[PDB]
């Protein structure tokens, strides 16, 4: 794959490293792999955070840290957030520069949800969270002093099969409803043999070994996958048509991404407006990783995304 | 699969044959995109002047240069080239479009009207583009726009031109240039390659109809490999060092493959190349006014805009 250079640098630091594959690693072990990875030196937008407890979701409890412009004490639209990094890994570090450009693009109150990570939970433990939090936000708009008219929820990878499945929930359970959703390379399938999966299973950065590995982490052996609320791709029409608008951003050279734009594709079909945008040059994970915060499809993404938000929740 | 008012749009045209665009006179061609680029669309509000620089190979070339209405500061300035296929298109097919990036750019524009083909050929319209673009650079009191803050941006064709105006920038020693954009542009001319096969019958834009086209712009017997005729073919030098590149794709378009490819090269030149590819949507989707309201319309405009605001007051 012809890669933009500085992220061509990346993945040919990563070959000369020579270490494990993370799927050969401990939850506990791969959790700090990433963390160290997102705990260099990097601007960050200024924000005020508020880490807390809300007493919902299907464990009793689920943490949140709650994102904001710095020094806004304004009703704001609101965006309720689920990061990826395979179920098992991710935290409010491994993605904040992420979630705080997004709420300051957006101009809006972020949610970040922090829900029970995999193998210790699995299905459907952070799906119940995630949409629980959306509830809670929705219901609960003066406590966190926001808009829930205004109400975005988005999400990157798992994330974003998350995003997907928290929009399917809402249509069955008559609520909450949403102004729009965002997904970065979402995860919508486990076809591990699929165009996308067959060009990039040895790499850029994610695999199809580690992929087989992250599901086997979040779902109980033998379990049903074509269930919708684990691969939304397989929803049907009426469970997809009255969703919020979506957008959704794919990656070239991506295992995920073939299953990414086939999603966006059936959304469209079901009557949402989607808008899909394959970002050229670029590998998994792209809007996540500090190390490429400066490349071309990083910055023009975020940006994408921050302006398709700050339109849905102010225009 | 295709946006839905997109299909839609298409299926109406079920009769036309392709459309069989390359069937009639240019100025029948012309009309029928005319036709098509007028009934009902929001636009924002720029003032307008209709004039014509004393530059260019045939000495004169017609522009329209606009600015977001009642904005009298010395503002960044856009040099805008339309596509069309060389044989089409004016200010009013492309209006709404260049006004979009006018003002969500905050910027002046000089929309150049070039001499369409088959009446003018390769390389009038090229060099009537380059020299305006200098023109501009070299006259911005007169236009009151701040010439450092200078883009250049077209569609189809006119992305052609925006490859080809860079590279002549970059052997004639100027002018600089901030930051270019191209809509699916037009950079190669092999009508077999992967897109080109798999869209030959359309949508809208068909394998006929770019056969067609090529051969009203260039003279017979040119070599088509020449980089001002198919930047595709320039040389890592001739892209090294030219102004950040934004490169749209449309998934649905003969031009897809190149303009990928053509993004790709500017990449490895060292150029900062932000590609991104619209799926969903079809050939000249920024620039139809029936696809004004689509997802991939709505998207391409605001990404594109963004990215001039940002490269031309950042
Ligand atoms: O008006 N038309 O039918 C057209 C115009 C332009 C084009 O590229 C194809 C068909």
């Amino acid at each position: 794959p012809v890669l933009e250079p500085t992220t061509q640098k990346f993945i040919n630091a990563l070959s000369a490293s020579g270490g494990p594959a993370i799927y050969t690693l401990t939850p506990a072990e791969a959790r700090d792999v990433l963390s160290g990875a997102q705990s260099g030196e990097i601007a960050k937008p200024a924000v005020d955070i508020t880490d807390t407890t809300f007493a919902v979701g299907p464990t009793g409890a689920t943490k949140v840290r709650i994102i904001r412009p710095q020094g806004n004490t304004d009703r704001l639209p609101v965006i309720v957030y689920f990061h990826g990094a395979g179920w098992v890994m991710g935290d409010t570090g491994t993605h904040d520069r992420l979630v705080r450009e997004l709420s300051v693009r957006a101009n809006a109150a972020l949610v970040f949800v922090d829900y029970e990570r995999s193998p210790e939970a699995r299905y459907p433990v952070a799906i119940e969270q995630d949409y629980a939090v959306t509830k809670y936000v929705a219901e609960h708009s003066e406590q966190l002093n926001v808009d829930p008219t205004r109400l975005a929820i988005a999400g990157d990878s798992v994330g974003g099969n998350m995003t997907a499945v928290v929009s399917l929930l809402a249509q069955e359970r008559g609520g909450p409803d949403i102004t729009a959703q965002v997904l970065f390379y979402p995860v919508t399938d486990a076809d591990f043999d699929n165009g996308s999966y067959t060009e990039f299973a040895n790499g850029p950065w994610l695999t199809k070994p580690a992929m087989d590995w992250f599901w086997n982490q979040y779902l109980p052996e033998g379990i049903d996958r074509t269930d919708p609320k684990i691969t939304p791709i397989h929803a049907t029409s009426e469970q997809l048509s009255g969703q919020a608008p979506a957008l959704v951003i794919t990656a070239e050279n991506d295992v995920l991404r073939d299953e990414g734009e086939a999603y966006a594709r059936k959304l469209s079909q079901a009557g949402v407006d989607v808008t899909v945008t394959r970002y050229n040059g670029t590998i998994h994970d792209f809007v996540m990783l500090n190390v490429l915060a400066d490349t071309p499809a990083a910055k023009g993404a975020i940006a994408q995304a921050g302006q398709y938000l700050h339109t849905a929740l102010h225009g």
